[PDB]
């Protein structure tokens, strides 16, 4: 069918996320449980909010979301595309930017990390 | 505090308006790009995001998604709101622009990266 | 047993590269055969030039290199780190930037793609 | 007529680099003096090695180089294009990846930072 974002996912790093119903404007909300973190602070489940692109109602749509971490001053944004193979196996191929907080504008240059994640269903 | 609400323009000439930021840090708005990857006519597009409220920083991090209404593509922006040495607010952001590809074997080439600096308009 | 860049490698996309000897300053040269390309033009083997970081002569050093494509106006740069496991299996975890040419500076914004690659020995 | 990498440059952060002659294969070397650093160590001038793309011998070519930092375990790679306006004013629009060292492969995910730089000539 269409590749749908709703439901439960895990990534190559062991992180989980659950996304709820996608409304008619493509808006969704959920939660994200990272399996990894940059430092010793305790991981807390964090909210995410995003949109799926609905133009031409593609069966493999692009999308993006923001994770607003509840245990860091940082923000991660993820963007990717939902693929589906002939057996109906779904996968999200994503890239992210992780923005840290810096105290001063002179340190902005070092504030942004980059990486990928591949998510498959639970 | 450096506040996301209001009207902004970037180094490329794009405009965006962000509304009120609620108690969970959620905001919505609209984005008018000045530039585009292809010939399709530009349309104003919704954005949705969140500002980080931990320690209620006067210069908080944030992120938002632009759900383009004239492309199959998605752009995500993340940055931090600074209050500059001239007293001006400025958003320093980096973005990932995801294009749609028909086949998973082409995924590798789908994601572009860049920056934008926004100032108030 | 240090993780050494010299020799023949293949990545998750099927691309091959062969790196020669790494000199005492960490400098190396080689060739890169991509398995994929952005367009229809025929792929040609292309030169690469790089450096491995030698500070503290780490057994898992960072490195970078430039691929000077011989069939495109484009350039790709890769940067990563060479890892080992105790049975001696080496792997390079890398991220790349692929710079396309544009014929007007007003189009610079779109010129740069980003991704990852994982290489293992042949 | 062509935008040439050789010579002395400075970027929006204040960093300087000097690039030497670009040979017929497009190979160059030089030195990089960052104005900024992620941590307290004293900044040391560092070698760079790169190539400019010569396909179709464009007057505004792409290029890339690696900076092998002499004061960190880290590596930076820069890639971009040399632009030249009608008065002959040159500028390098670049983007970079900064790879830090991590002790364990389980930390790889956090190792890579991203950003941009714009360089203009020093006469
Ligand atoms: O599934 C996935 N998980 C990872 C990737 C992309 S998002 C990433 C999780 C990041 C959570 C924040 C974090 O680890 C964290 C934790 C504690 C920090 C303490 C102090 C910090 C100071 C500056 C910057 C930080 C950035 C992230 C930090 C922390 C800091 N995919
Ligand atoms: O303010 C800022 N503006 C720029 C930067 C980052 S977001 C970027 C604007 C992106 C608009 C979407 C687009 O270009 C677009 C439009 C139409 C497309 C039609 C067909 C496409 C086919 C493949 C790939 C595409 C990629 C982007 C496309 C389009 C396509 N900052
Ligand atoms: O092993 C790996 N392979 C891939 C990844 C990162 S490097 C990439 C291979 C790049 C080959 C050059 C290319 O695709 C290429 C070739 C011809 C082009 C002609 C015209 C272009 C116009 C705009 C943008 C381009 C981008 C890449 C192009 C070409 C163009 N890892
Ligand atoms: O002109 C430009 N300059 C900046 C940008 C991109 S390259 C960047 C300079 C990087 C110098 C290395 C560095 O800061 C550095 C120095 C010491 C470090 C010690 C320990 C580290 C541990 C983890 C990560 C690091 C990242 C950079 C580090 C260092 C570490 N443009
Ligand atoms: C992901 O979900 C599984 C069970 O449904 C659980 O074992 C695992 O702990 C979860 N991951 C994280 C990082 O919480
Ligand atoms: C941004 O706003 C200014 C002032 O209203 C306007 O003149 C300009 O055309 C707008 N730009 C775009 C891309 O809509
Ligand atoms: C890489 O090497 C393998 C084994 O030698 C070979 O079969 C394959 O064709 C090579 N790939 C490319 C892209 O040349
Ligand atoms: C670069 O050179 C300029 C003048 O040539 C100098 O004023 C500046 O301090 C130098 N910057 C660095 C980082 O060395």
């Amino acid at each position: 069918r269409k590749c749908s974002l709703t439901g439960k996912w895990t990534n190559d790093l062991g992180s989980n996320m659950t996304i709820g119903a996608v409304n008619s404007r493509g808006e969704f909300t959920g939660t994200y449980t990272t399996a990894v973190t940059a430092t010793s602070n305790e991981i807390k489940e964090s909210p995410l909010h995003g949109t799926q692109n609905t133009i031409n109602k593609r069966t493999q749509p692009t999308f993006g979301f923001t994770v607003n971490w509840k245990f860091s001053e940082s923000t991660t944004v993820f963007t990717g595309q939902c693929f589906i193979d002939r057996n109906g196996k779904e996968v999200l191929k994503t890239m992210w930017l992780l923005r840290s907080s810096v105290n001063d504008i002179g340190d902005d240059w070092k504030a942004t990390r980059v990486g990928i994640n591949i998510f498959t269903r639970l």
